C-alpha cells in the first residue's frame, strides 16, 4: 500500500505501433493478457498493436489501449510493485482504472470500450467533428470563446479536456473548432488541430452517450478496491450508483484532468506512475508543484526503475 503514489491510465493518442513488444518477449504475462482480451472480443488485439492495421480507429484503439494498460498493471503487481493509493484515467483510461481496481473484469470492459469506440465513431458524419488544443489561456477564457462561437449558430464547440493549466482541448463542429482556434490565435494564444475526427467530450456526443448508457446500465460493476477519481467531476464516488452515474455522463462532458491532478496533490500524492504506453500523462504531471516525480513503465528499464524509485520513496 503506497501512501504517496497514484496510478494514471492514458487514453486515445498514447497508442503506438510496436508498443510493449520488448516487454512481451521478456514477460509471458503480457501476451497472456492480450490473449484473454482478444478472446472476449473475437479478434486479435496484439496483432493490431504490432502491425498498426486498424490501430488508429478508435473502436480498436480503445480495447488495445485498455488491454496494454492492464498488461502493465498486472506485470507491476507481479514484479512486486506497491498498490497505489488512488487511480485516475483519462477518458478511455477511466475504464482501465476500473479494471485495475476490480470494478469490472478485463473481458467486460474490453467489450464495453469496443462498443464505446464504435458509437463514438458514428456520432457525427465523417468530417463534421473536430478537436483542437488551445494553449496559453485560462480555463474560463477558453470556455468563453467556445460559448461565443457556439452562439453564432454555425455549430457547437465546447471545452472537452482540461489537461493542465494553459492546455485545454476543445471539441465540436469542425467549422466551430476552427473558429475558436482562429480567435485564440488572434488573442495571442496558440492552437493546433488534433488528428481525430470524433468530437469527444462535448454535446455532439450526447446521442452516442445515450446509446452507450443502455449497455452500461446492464453491465456488472462493483465499487473499486482502490478509489478512482473520475473525469466528469474529479471526484470519488460513494455509491455504485454514483460511480455509474459519473460513467454515464463522462462521454459528453469535459474531462477534468487538471482538477484530478490538483485533487491528487491535495491528498499528499507526490509520485505518479503512468500505467500504459507512452509518456502523455507523465508530461502533464511533471511541472506540477507537489509532484516529485512521474514515471512511465513502458519498457524493461522503465519498469524496474519505476519499481525501484516508488519502493524507495514509500
Amino acid at each position: 500500500a503506497a501512501t504517496k503514489t497514484a496510478f494514471v491510465f492514458p487514453g486515445q493518442g498514447s497508442q503506438k505501433v510496436g508498443m510493449l513488444a520488448e516487454l512481451a518477449e521478456q514477460f509471458s504475462g503480457v501476451g497472456q493478457t492480450f490473449a484473454e482480451a482478444s478472446d472476449a472480443l473475437g479478434f486479435d488485439l496484439w496483432h493490431i498493436a504490432q502491425s498498426g492495421e486498424g490501430l488508429d480507429q478508435t473502436e480498436n484503439t480503445q480495447p488495445v489501449l485498455l488491454t496494454a494498460s492492464i498488461a502493465l498493471w498486472r506485470l507491476w503487481l507481479d514484479l512486486g510493485g506497491l498498490a497505489p493509493k488512488y487511480l485516475a484515467g483519462h477518458s478511455l483510461g477511466e475504464y482501465s482504472a476500473l479494471v485495475a481496481a476490480g470494478s469490472m473484469s478485463l473481458a467486460d470492459a474490453v467489450k464495453l470500450v469496443n462498443l464505446r469506440g464504435k458509437l463514438m465513431q458514428n456520432a457525427v458524419p465523417q468530417g463534421e467533428g473536430a478537436m483542437a488544443a488551445i494553449l496559453g489561456l485560462a480555463d474560463d477564457k477558453v470556455v468563453e470563446l467556445c460559448q461565443s462561437v457556439s452562439a453564432l449558430g454555425q455549430g457547437s464547440v465546447e471545452a472537452a479536456n482540461y489537461n493542465s493549466q494553459g492546455q485545454v482541448v476543445i471539441a465540436g463542429s469542425t467549422a466551430s473548432v476552427q473558429q475558436v482556434m482562429a480567435l485564440a490565435k488572434e488573442q495571442s494564444a496558440k492552437a493546433i488541430a488534433l488528428p481525430v475526427s470524433v468530437p469527444s467530450h462535448c454535446s455532439l456526443m450526447k446521442p452516442a452517450a445515450e446509446k452507450f448508457a443502455e449497455a452500461l446500465e446492464q453491465t456488472a460493476i462493483e465499487l473499486p478496491t482502490i478509489p478512482v477519481i473520475q473525469n466528469v467531476n474529479a471526484g470519488i464516488a460513494t455509491d455504485v450508483a454514483q460511480l455509474r452515474q459519473a460513467l454515464t455522463a463522462q462521454l459528453y462532458q469535459s474531462v477534468q484532468w487538471t482538477r484530478t491532478m490538483q485533487s491528487l496533490q491535495d491528498q499528499g500524492i507526490q509520485y505518479i506512475v503512468e500505467c500504459g504506453p507512452g509518456t502523455v500523462l507523465s508530461n502533464l504531471a511533471k511541472r506540477l508543484p507537489n509532484i516529485e516525480k512521474a514515471f512511465s513503465i513502458d519498457s524493461k528499464s522503465k519498469m524496474e526503475d519505476a519499481l525501484n524509485a516508488v519502493l524507495v520513496a514509500a
